[PDB]
């Protein structure tokens, strides 16, 4: 599923991301926009044997188990395929985990590179919430 920003905002907001650990909704939408272009099925298979899964391109080395990544910690305790669901819940939950595991949204390189220091409210602006 490729979300629209407002639909992803709404979903992320229903999932409590707004202000989750001080990161406004826009941050998360923006992260998703630049990690995955809101594509829940986004995968980036890396040369380091890890893969980035889902709308938030969560990486399989630490966060989810795709079985094929050296050094798997699966700290979100989910198969990585669960991050490729059309529903964002797993990704959200794992994203929350990532932040709860003492990583800011800097954990998302797309967030750091494309959202950090930007008008992330732009990503939820004009949305029904």
């Amino acid at each position: 599923k490729v979300f629209g920003r407002c639909e992803l905002a709404a979903a992320m907001k229903r999932h409590g991301l707004d202000n989750y650990r001080g990161y406004s909704l826009g941050n998360w939408v923006c992260a998703a926009k630049f990690e995955s272009n809101f594509n829940t099925q986004a995968t980036n298979r890396n040369t380091d044997g890890s893969t980035d899964y889902g709308i938030l391109q969560i990486n399989s080395r630490w966060w989810c188990n795709d079985g094929r990544t050296p050094g798997s910690r699966n700290l979100c305790n989910i198969p990585c395929s669960a991050l490729l669901s059309s529903d964002i819940t797993a990704s959200v939950n794992c994203a929350k985990k990532i932040v709860s595991d003492g990583n800011g949204m800097n954990a998302w390189v797309a967030w750091r590179n494309r959202c950090k220091g930007t008008d992330v409210q732009a990503w939820i602006r004009g949305c029904r919430l």
